[PDB]
């Protein structure tokens, strides 16, 4: 799809059997979710931004349907209060900028 | 342009003169620009990013060149970790994201 940007790029996405709205974020170097539980090995990351810091657990491996496509890669879960689709997996469905 | 994201969205801006680095960012809905000098008067707002909340100076109606593209729109000055533009000058520029 073309995604307008007059309006925040939000979409539906199935993450730990879950559905979640989630921001298509290309200033996000990695994935971001809120507290959640996924299955498997973690380990403890920081990630800043405007604000400042906060803690993240980073799952590697997992699966994300993001509007209806699947891609894997690292999902750092944490209180960011918003959940956060950033350049890790956008580049496995082919998002790409245009103007 | 056509932007893939396995790198940084970056491109360089024009602003008050000065060439600077800027990072494409559709999860900002506004722009966000280290200490600088703008003319004119300013106006305070808070923003709320991933680690809490800052305060900026919010300046209106003012002449930025985004990757060649003219946009004249609000500029927030703060403590950002770096440059951003944000959807309020995507849209000026006409980007939109693609998959
Ligand atoms: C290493 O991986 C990282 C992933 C994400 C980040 S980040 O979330 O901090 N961020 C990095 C840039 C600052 C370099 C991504 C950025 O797109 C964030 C995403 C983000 C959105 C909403 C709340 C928290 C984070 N936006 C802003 O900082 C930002 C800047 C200026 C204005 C706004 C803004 O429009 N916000 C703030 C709260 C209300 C409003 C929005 N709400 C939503 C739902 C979308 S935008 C956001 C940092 C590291
Ligand atoms: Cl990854
Ligand atoms: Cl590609
Ligand atoms: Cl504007
Ligand atoms: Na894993």
């Amino acid at each position: 799809p073309q995604i307008t940007l007059w309006k925040r790029p939000l979409v539906t996405i199935k993450i730990g059997g879950q559905l979640k709205e989630a921001l298509l974020d290309t200033g996000a170097d990695d994935t971001v979710i809120e507290e959640m539980s996924l299955p498997g090995r973690w380990k403890p990351k920081m990630i800043g931004g405007i604000g400042g810091f906060i803690k993240v657990r980073q799952y590697d491996q997992i699966i994300i349907e993001i509007a209806g496509h699947k891609a894997i890669g690292t999902v750092l879960v944490g209180p960011t209060p918003v959940n956060i689709i950033g350049r890790n997996l956008l580049t496995q469905i082919g998002a790409t900028l245009n103007f």
